[PDB]
């Protein structure tokens, strides 16, 4: 590759003092040209939530390999692999649905390009420590110049001096950020997306699906999705470049070209002598870290989905995805007449994806889902999928869903995922010197997030409540619980979190046709004793009912250790 040299006698030139190429490179299909050369528990929560401090969910989670062992041989094991080339029958009939489907999504919208003071903005916030470059007009400057050479179609820095990485990713967010900002996948325009929607949204998401005629609900993982991603993916998602002014189209192109199409990635390697870092390149595949990777990746299996369909209906056979000279007109009929509605039958965010065809021959359609590189998880290639005939057994952004049936007659459907999971989480605290202090806010981020989001398990409204009785009123909840993209934080606050339920599943919730306030949490559900259970509920054992009884002791213990504030009892 000629545009690469750039980037490549770059890292050359800085790392000089170390620098070589090793010839026992574990490199089989990443091109290589050389090399060179903590988190505790959270204290409150874990006080609170004894009966876990034996589950085995638990004590695993409290267990972090980043550093020596745990990405050295992590992020390197099966990724180094290849993806056999598509057939050219598919290939043409992704590229009739990349076409069509772009036309789509830009229906309404303009793209446009985002800006200085949109990502400052985003930067501040906190969304999706780097605010010294921010602050800083030296940033915008190397910003400025990285531009000036890609506009020229070259590549300077795009793989103190952080200030690099954080300057490819607004370059990127400058091009690309439109797809996010602009809501390109929200349901109402894609279809198929939920972005934006919310965690509180995706159940009654899946139940409109539920209604749709069809065969069942399909949600096959694929086994490592970025890796799958092929040079002809990628080709088909830079056809939005068509749509923009030319300006933009230049940034745009320039991103695609020189960061997707083309990328120069660092990683350690552990050889027997000390911390080396290598540098390697790669025509495919997707880097996570990219602003943007959400919407192509939704863009990308959007597409496949529709293949898959579209097999699944006999549109396409084993014939057409060999034939070199495939007929355009039958996807484009299919796509013209079929198409909208087949998206509507589809939630889908990034890889994971739930479907429900018109029947269930899309079980068996496996010819182009295949070849186009997306094999899914844990399943012999051929064998068929298991569909789902209860929307709430369906997996979706690692939760499942409910439907409650409130005291009033009303029905919620919530967000749901095996409780150890949850509890584990929260007696996760992400890095090491914090004070208590710091350490409650991030206790009663959790409790109010449960609160809100999973108030229908027993044990987890004992446990919130419980939080939030042992951290003063006062204190306001600071650092992220999660960091999915579906996550909306209302739970981030001082505001009364009935009030707040009520905002959310009352007032706000576009599903609920009678507002009617609920005016006590007596009235909020729970899940059924039984399902409560058979989601991770210790109910019903003698070890949760001592905790629960013995509950109001620890809360003490919390607030003496805190010392004399404001308290409220919340049992
Ligand atoms: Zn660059
Ligand atoms: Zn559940």
């Amino acid at each position: 590759m000629d545009v690469i040299g750039e980037r490549i006698k770059r890292i050359k030139e800085e790392h000089n003092s170390t620098w070589h190429y090793d010839d026992e490179n574990p490199y089989k299909t990443w091109a290589y040209h050389g090399s060179y050369e903590s988190s505790m528990i959270n204290g409150v929560v874990k006080l609170l939530t004894k009966p876990w401090d034996v589950v085995p969910m638990v004590t695993q989670m409290a267990m972090t390999d980043t550093t020596p062992f745990g990405q050295q041989r992590v992020f390197k094991e099966k990724v180094d692999t290849r993806t056999p080339r598509p057939l050219p029958g598919t290939r043409k009939v992704m590229e009739i649905t990349a076409e069509w489907l772009w036309r789509t999504l830009g229906r309404n919208k303009r793209p446009r390009l985002c800006t200085r003071e949109e990502f400052t903005k985003k930067v501040r916030t906190n969304a999706a420590s780097a605010k010294a470059a921010v602050e800083d007009e030296e940033f915008w400057k190397l910003v400025d110049r990285e531009r000036e050479l890609h506009k020229l179609g070259k590549c300077g820095s795009c793989v103190a001096i952080w200030y690099m990485w954080l300057g490819a990713r607004y370059l990127e967010f400058e091009a690309l950020g439109f797809l996010n900002e602009d809501h390109w996948f929200s349901r109402e325009n894609s279809y198929s997306g939920v972005e934006g929607e919310g965690l509180h949204k995706l159940g009654y998401i899946l139940r409109d699906i539920s209604k749709i005629p069809g065969g069942a609900m399909y949600a096959d993982d694929t086994a490592g999705w970025d890796t799958r991603i092929t040079e002809d993916d990628l080709h088909n998602e830079e056809k939005i470049i068509q749509q923009m002014d030319p300006e933009h189209r230049q940034l745009a192109n320039a991103i695609f070209k020189l960061t997707y199409q083309n990328k120069v990635v660092k990683v350690q390697r552990p050889t027997p002598t000390g911390t080396v870092m290598d540098i390697i390149s790669r025509k495919d595949q997707r880097g996570s870290g990219q602003v943007g990777t959400y919407g192509l990746n939704t863009f990308t299996n959007m597409e496949a989905q529709l293949v898959r369909q579209m097999e699944g209906e006999g549109v396409l056979t084993k014939a057409d995805l060999e034939n070199p000279h495939l007929l355009e007109k039958k996807i484009t009929q299919w796509l013209e007449t079929k198409g909208v509605e087949r998206l509507k039958r589809m939630a889908i965010s990034g890889d994971d994806c739930v479907v429900k065809p018109i029947d269930d021959r899309f079980a068996n359609a496996l010819l182009a889902l295949n070849d186009m590189g997306k094999v899914r998880k844990d399943i012999p290639q051929w064998q068929p999928s298991k569909g789902w005939h209860d929307w709430q057994q369906v997996p979706f952004c690692s939760h499942h869903f409910h439907e409650l049936i409130m005291k009033d007659g009303r029905k919620l459907v919530v967000p749901c995922r095996p409780q150890d999971e949850l509890i584990g989480r929260a007696r996760i605290s992400q890095g090491a010197g914090w004070s208590l202090r710091e350490t409650a806010c991030l206790g009663k981020a959790y409790a109010q997030m449960w609160s809100l989001m999973y108030f229908h398990r027993r044990d987890l409204r004992l446990a919130s409540n419980a939080i939030c009785s042992a951290v003063p009123v006062h204190w306001v909840p600071t650092s992220r619980t999660t960091w999915s993209i579906h996550a909306h934080h209302q739970w981030m606050t001082t505001e009364d979190m009935l009030t707040v339920w009520n905002r959310v599943w009352i007032e706000e919730n576009p599903w609920m046709e009678d507002k009617t306030p609920v005016t006590t949490w007596e009235n909020v559900p729970y899940l059924g004793k039984r399902e409560d259970q058979w989601c991770g509920s210790l109910i019903g054992l003698t070890s949760r009912a001592t905790w629960a009884q013995n509950i109001p002791t620890a809360i003490q213990q919390v607030r003496s250790l805190i010392g004399n504030e404001e308290f409220l009892d919340y049992m």
